[PDB]
């Protein structure tokens, strides 16, 4: 039993809710919140900008030190950093950004990072300003992630389309 509330169950291990991931993280304090990161960990907008703003820019400060030491992530890759006031840990995952021309096949690799964590609160990778079809992202999630994932979808209209079209 865990503390996630109000989710619709899609499969054995995937759950979904119309929610603001920032507010959801603030209330649940999950072990892992996933950020929709880019390779430079520049958290300017979308989910990343919202999560970073909620940390009062501490996420960005930590991220800048990470990049200065380690260099950029790979598209499809991830790193574990602090969850600050939102979670124990933040798993920064880089899905492909269609608006930069990156290969959508890398979306499966991106979701594979979730399998290293037993339970996660996450957004749909490559959705929103990353330009992929969220219906496709949900399908890849369900077909790739085997650990327990709680998906937060900010847009109510999109949430209803994802549920109604789910096979
Ligand atoms: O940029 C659009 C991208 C963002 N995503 C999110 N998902 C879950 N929680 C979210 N909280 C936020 C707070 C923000 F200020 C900005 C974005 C989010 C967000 C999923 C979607 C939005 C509909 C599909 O796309």
């Amino acid at each position: 039993v865990n503390s996630f509330s109000g989710y619709l169950k899609l499969t054995d291990n995937v759950y979904i809710k119309n929610a603001d991931i920032v507010e959801e993280a603030k209330k649940v304090k999950p072990t892992v919140v996933v950020n929709a990161a880019n390779v430079y960990l520049k958290h300017g907008g979308g989910v990343a900008g919202a999560l970073n703003k909620a940390t009062n820019n501490a996420m960005q400060v930590e991220s800048d030190d990470y990049i200065a030491t380690n260099g950029p992530l790979k598209v499809g890759g991830s790193c574990v950093l602090s969850g600050h006031n939102l979670a124990k840990h933040c798993l920064h995952v880089v899905g492909p950004n269609v608006n930069k021309g990156e290969d959508i096949q890398l979306l499966k690799s991106a979701y594979e990072n979730f399998n290293q964590h037993e339970v996660l609160l996450a957004p749909l990778l490559s959705a929103g300003i990353f330009g992929a079809d969220p219906i496709h992202s949900l399908r890849v999630c369900v077909d790739t992630v085997r650990t327990n994932v709680y998906l937060a979808v900010f847009d109510k209209n999109l949430y209803d389309k994802l549920v109604s079209s789910f096979l």
